[PDB]
């Protein structure tokens, strides 16, 4: 891995400064878990995650969610969890009086009849459905999406988001504004980023040389950048990645002190590597 010396990794699509043509045990969880981690503890940050109640879609199997859980559980931030997927759920997640295991496809009248049972109660969104995917398998899913926000009104929201591939577009397409979050230890040379947006909805347009600028700035971070030691970085592993992790776990809370803040990430990591059954 050629080396480089950084401040400060890429959080955000917009930061990607480059572009080149294109051409770990259970790493999924460990990716879900970080970005939510991201995603919940900015909204703690803003003090709305608090009394709040998230509604997580698509969240099977979702063994990492019982991480997320244990660690607000244990900070004394309230939350309920409503976790909604046709597929069973982990089973790690039960016996939890907080956490409502659902079992069912949403649809527009599903997602009315929540909105109606959970009302005025702040509610948080994250999404992780998904229908190799076509270019109609994720419109269709994106405009689910869009559908969940209209109707459930979230004060704020996380979504899967990767752009249709320029070579499969079909039509232009209608998405939320929002931060597009970097996904470490995402797969090799995935383009999924998470929507992140706070309400205070007004949707954007995405276009074919959208998806080429996606698919080439991705490509460049994935070939190029993710491949990078950062031989300034003070940390056991100085692989991007990790450098990638680092800076997001510090934006995680903590019950406990530690007398530095690299010994804080550290213990985040181990703890979240030791539940995911990561050496
Ligand atoms: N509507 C929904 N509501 C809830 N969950 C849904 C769906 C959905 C769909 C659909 C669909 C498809 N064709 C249609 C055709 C016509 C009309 C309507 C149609 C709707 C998929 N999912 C779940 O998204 C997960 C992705 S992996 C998450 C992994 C998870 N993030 C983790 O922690 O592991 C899976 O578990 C999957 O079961």
């Amino acid at each position: 891995m050629d080396v480089v010396s950084l401040d400060k990794p890429f959080m955000y699509f917009e930061e990607i400064d480059n572009e080149l043509d294109y051409e770990l045990p259970y790493q999924g969880q460990l990716k879900l878990l970080l970005g939510e981690l991201f995603f919940l503890s900015k909204l703690q940050r803003h003090g709305i995650l608090d009394g709040a109640t998230v509604v997580y879609i698509g969240s099977a199997p979702g063994t990492h969610i019982r991480y997320l859980r244990d660690h607000f559980y244990n900070l004394g931030v309230i939350i309920k969890w409503m976790l909604i997927d046709g597929r069973h759920h982990d089973p790690i997640l039960n016996g939890l009086r907080d956490v409502t295991l659902v079992t069912r496809f949403v649809d527009e009248e599903y997602l009315r009849s929540i909105k109606k049972q959970l009302h005025p109660s702040k509610i948080i969104l994250i999404s992780d459905v998904r229908s190799e995917p076509s270019t109609a398998d994720l419109l269709s899913n994106y405009a689910l999406q869009n559908v969940m926000i209209s109707i459930l009104n979230p004060v704020a929201s996380s979504l899967k988001w990767r752009c249709p591939f320029p070579d499969q577009w079909i039509k232009d397409f209608y998405i939320p504004h929002g931060n597009k979050m970097l996904q470490p230890f995402a797969p090799s040379y995935s383009a999924e980023m998470r929507l992140l947006s706070i309400y205070t909805m007004r949707l954007t347009r995405v276009t074919k040389s959208d998806a080429v600028n996606y698919e080439k700035k991705m490509y460049y971070l994935n070939k190029i950048v993710r491949n990078k030691v950062v031989i300034n970085f003070d940390y056991p592993n100085q692989e991007y990645d990790y450098f990638h992790m680092y800076f997001m776990l510090r934006t995680v809370y903590c019950n406990k002190t530690f007398p530095t803040t690299k010994a804080k990430i550290l213990f985040l990591q181990q703890s979240i590597f030791r539940f995911l059954n990561i050496p």
